[PDB]
């Protein structure tokens, strides 16, 4: 059986070195098919398939903007044949899957997609719709608070240089009431979600490179012991800096507390600051708990294949790999049921 | 060992009955798989399998409507699949092919589909893609006419009932761009084309019934002798009614005539009004030659197997009935050749 993993983020920044991320622990390099569409959006591994959901976008770039619509809208999306098609492949189905072209803004002919062993849906609707929800074995938040958002596009992208200050965050609150009435809501769906904040250790630093980045795990999910820091459960602070380990400004600083999110219990990781050296990451791993690793290091190994990924020196590769590794974990317990059923 | 037959078919009108026509001269009864899907396309013989080209359909039925494109552009087929899956089952290999469920509308799971003695493919595209093009054995087009098509829907389907006129002549003029780029050119790569046209008998009649039928069949086609009329190669007008066989109104008329058409040669055998009596359809066939029948009135014993099928008064029974005759004793040689083939490389070793 394939099994199948969603993935809801906005798809501008971290969505892709988050997917990066995951197809590193899952297998070997996730290529575009071999033939037909330059312009196709699907990546193809070993063991995983990478489907955008923009592909199932039921309305053209000109038939949105002719429409009151916009990407974010259910209206421009066409979740029956997204369940469908996800359904399909999920029991070894093949799939004509529409391909939209990012470049003309146009739905073009679809590839045919093999059943792959590790299926993962990414975009900003894979857990909107309930029946495509009810397929997924495991759900993935990316959330960018909105500060942090603005950041990244004054600080690392080139596009929006054009635009002033004003005209960027101008459109970020003009798509801010879509977004919030359906791409938000989604979190509470996601068995495992990564917010991404502003750091606390500096004071008015809106820069993007030190963030805040709190890992929330759902409790009681099968196969799933979400990470724990020292005592599972309670409630603890913890600056690894000290005579021992050596930090530079502004240092490291985790937290982990059980909290209630979205009425399901969560345990919340939290790590503020950033890696200035290499010492630093491998003393964090060897303190924490449940990481799903195969060898002691594993976390660190996995994350320094990929050195040059933004994020790297914080929270947010640290945990992207970490959920990558527990969703691994996952699937062999399915599969080794499954296998073991097949017997 | 597996014979592949092109038949390309408007959807929703004759293209029905003329495979079934086909399949009884090839074999047994058809019948779809055993068990499974209920709306799977496949008929099974114990010769033949008969595939949907709608199977290979990429866009659905709601993937269409908001593609705006229609079922018979190319945009919405995968041809690659149904290349690779023709040849599969031409070199003897199973394949598992997707169903397109005419109901739902959707692609459903894919039926394992056992090569066979006689494989027919029919439907929107057999000829529109040239390495699959490049696996038919025989290649047949039924070309209905505009006209005959809407007598069709008003006096047939019932179906098309619901719809008023406007919308019935609208839906053809929303489907005719893509028909004249993409289905009626394939027109000229096949061996026999049966071209239904309304009858000149009756003037000005357009009530699908009584139908002036071409029968146009490519010369010069290995182990394909056409169908000929008293004296092969002349032009020939016949009425075979008179006072030694009576016919009512309208009456029979035939027309046989060389042509060339899309600059091949052809040979056309024209069957205009429709026969009320088993009489003269007996008489014709008796005064036909080059029929491949393996027996005095075979044709007509083929025809009342099925006497309630649609057409089974005019030439679109007839002619459809003769072809399957010609395919019959053209696959017959090509397997003895290639059987006569097959010993000597066995000899060579």
């Amino acid at each position: 059986e394939t099994i199948v993993i969603g993935l809801a983020a906005d798809s501008g920044c971290g969505k892709s070195t988050f997917m990066r991320r995951l197809t590193s622990v899952f297998g070997g390099a996730a290529k575009p098919p071999k033939g037909g569409n330059p312009d196709s959006n699907t990546l193809i591994s070993d063991t995983t398939t990478v489907i955008c959901l923009d592909d199932y976008h039921s309305l053209d770039r000109y038939g949105r903007k002719e429409q009151k619509v916009t990407a974010l809208d259910p209206r421009a999306n066409d979740f029956d044949l997204m369940y469908e098609q996800v359904k399909a492949l999920k029991n070894g189905i093949a799939v004509e899957k529409p391909i939209y072209n990012h470049v003309t803004g146009l739905l073009d002919p679809p590839e045919l997609i093999q059943p792959p062993k590790i299926l993962v849906i990414e975009g900003l609707h894979p857990m909107f719709d309930e029946r495509v929800r009810d397929l997924l074995d495991f759900s993935i938040y990316l959330d960018i608070s909105n500060e942090v958002k603005f950041a990244w596009k004054i600080q690392r992208d080139m596009a929006e240089r054009g635009h002033s200050l004003e005209s960027i965050k101008a459109s970020i609150e003009a798509r801010k009431p879509d977004f919030d009435a359906f791409i938000d809501p989604q979190k509470q769906y996601a068995d495992a979600v990564i917010e991404v904040l502003p750091t606390t250790l500096i004071p008015d630093d809106n820069e993007g490179k030190v963030l805040r980045v709190r890992l929330i795990m759902k409790e009681g999910v099968k196969y799933f012991s979400p990470v724990y820091l020292f005592d599972e459960g309670s409630t603890i602070s913890w600056i690894p800096c000290g005579r021992k380990l050596t930090c530079s400004y502004p240092g490291i600083k985790f937290n982990y507390e059980p909290d209630s999110y979205f009425d399901h219990e969560v345990s919340v990781l939290e790590m503020d600051g950033q890696f200035d050296r290499l010492d630093e990451l491998i003393y964090v791993e060897s303190h924490l708990s449940n990481l799903s690793t195969k060898f002691y290091g594993e976390v660190t190994q996995q994350m320094l294949k990929h050195a040059d990924f933004p994020g790297s020196n914080n929270g947010t590769g640290l945990f992207q790999t970490i959920v990558g590794l527990k969703i691994r974990d996952l699937y062999e317990q399915l599969i080794a049921n499954k296998a073991t059923a097949r017997a």
